[PDB]
């Protein structure tokens, strides 16, 4: 399915993943876009920090939908 990635910077990019995609394959595709290391991301759905070993479908995250792309630096 298709994904939407939105860093609070402003832009937003695009993703392809499975439902049963885990939050740490999300970021290594979101690191292939944006250059950003797993560690020094964070992704928030509805509210929630996302865990990196969960899957998409475990948040009930649908075609279309977007995630929020958060930078934790130092």
């Amino acid at each position: 399915m298709q994904i939407f990635v939105k860093t609070l910077t402003g832009k937003t990019i695009t993703l392809e993943v499975e439902p049963s995609d885990t939050i740490e394959n999300v970021k290594a595709k979101i690191q292939d876009k944006e250059g950003i290391p797993p560690d020094q991301q964070r992704l928030i759905f509805a509210g929630k920090q996302l865990e990196d070993g969960r899957t998409l479908s475990d948040y009930n995250i649908q075609k279309e939908s977007t995630l929020h792309l958060v930078l934790r630096l130092r």
